[PDB]
């Protein structure tokens, strides 16, 4: 599959107005390293607890609980067999399950797709079998759409990035320390 290339990393600091280290850095440290798995779709994480939400909110009353649909968080089985519990959501409710999904490079929720401009989940979803460069606009589109963090990633604030990125926690992986860090490995 087409994994990321030079020209993907100057598009993006050219996108988002920083350096390519910047890009580089926030990409060493933040993403899952390759967009999709040995079987070519791309990486996901199903949230059984977002299907539940999101499906309550459609339906106007609990769905079914199970293994994939579910108020309490977990349940993962990881990898491929991920893409097993999507297919399963999907035969619940296809737009809420893609949008329970992390995908790609950085685990961008589903759900952000209407915030990130995509016409419809689909497009979205689209966006992550496309390519490791398609992914990455998702990420270019998810710090945009989010001003305080953009301003953060230009002024090189990493604790700040990470505070707003990682959230209240972001110091129990030192995630402020290791963008800084891979920052100068790439500048």
């Amino acid at each position: 599959h087409m994994a990321l290339t030079e020209q993907d990393f100057q598009s993006a600091a050219d996108d988002l107005g920083v350096d390519v280290a910047s890009v580089k850095a926030v990409t060493k440290v933040e993403s899952r390293g390759s967009g999709f798995l040995l079987s070519g779709v791309p990486k996901i994480l199903f949230e059984r607890h977002w299907m539940f939400k999101l499906l309550k909110r459609k339906l106007g009353h609990d769905p079914e609980i199970n293994d994939v649909c579910n108020p309490k968080a977990g349940g993962y089985l990881g990898g491929q067999a991920e893409h097993e519990r999507l297919d399963k959501a999907v035969k619940m409710d296809r737009d809420c399950a893609l949008q329970s999904a992390s995908w790609g490079l950085f685990q961008i929720m589903g759900f952000h797709w209407e915030a990130l401009g995509y016409a419809s989940v689909q497009a979205f979803v689209n966006a992550q079998y496309a390519s490791e460069g398609s992914q990455l606009n998702t990420f270019v589109r998810f710090i945009k759409i989010n001003p305080a963090i953009h301003k953060a990633l230009k002024s090189k604030n990493w604790a700040e990035f990470a505070k707003r990125y990682n959230g209240p926690d972001y110091k129990k992986n030192n995630y402020d320390v290791k963008l800084a860090e891979a920052y100068q490995s790439f500048k």
